[PDB]
């Protein structure tokens, strides 16, 4: 319905909005665009699934995201990627691992406090629906 199609807008307008305030970051950097092969040349084969934020801002103008729990999985994915090819204990390493779960903390923190619960559980409830 229509009133469903203004629901799925605000939430993408509430994801892009979290997704700039976490782009504008100074720390989180590194994570604004997809990792470049030539300059990381190991990593597009170790990390099956890459995702940051620019990537995040254009599923959700694709109308990927139905709910904030579907957002919160690819904000998980550039954390638990920068964990899983960064695993040493070299402080390059442990730099990046700290900058990405600040990532992944920052977004479930603002969430927490500008997510009314009931807004989400009416996105949850018309996906399953559909
Ligand atoms: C995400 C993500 N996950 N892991 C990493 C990572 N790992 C490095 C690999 C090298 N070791 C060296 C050590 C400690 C073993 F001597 C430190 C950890 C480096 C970058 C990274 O610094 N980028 C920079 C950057 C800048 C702007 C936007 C996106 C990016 C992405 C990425 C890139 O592709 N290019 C940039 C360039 C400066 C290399 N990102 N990254």
């Amino acid at each position: 319905s229509m009133q469903e199609e203004d629901t799925f807008r605000e939430l993408r307008i509430f994801l892009r909005n979290v997704t700039h305030r976490l782009a504008i970051d100074k720390r989180f950097r590194v994570f604004t665009k997809p990792v470049d092969p030539d300059e990381v040349p190991d990593y597009v084969t170790v990390i099956k699934q890459p995702m940051d934020l620019s990537s995040v801002i254009s599923k959700i103008d694709l109308h990927k995201y139905l709910t904030v729990k579907d957002y919160l999985r690819d904000i998980d994915l550039i954390c638990s990627n920068a964990l899983e090819y960064n695993p040493d204990r070299d402080p390059g390493d442990r730099l990046i691992r700290h900058r990405a779960c600040a990532l992944r903390d920052t977004a479930y923190a603002i969430i927490k406090e500008e997510l009314d619960e009931d807004f989400e559980q009416l996105c949850e409830e018309i996906q399953e629906s559909r």
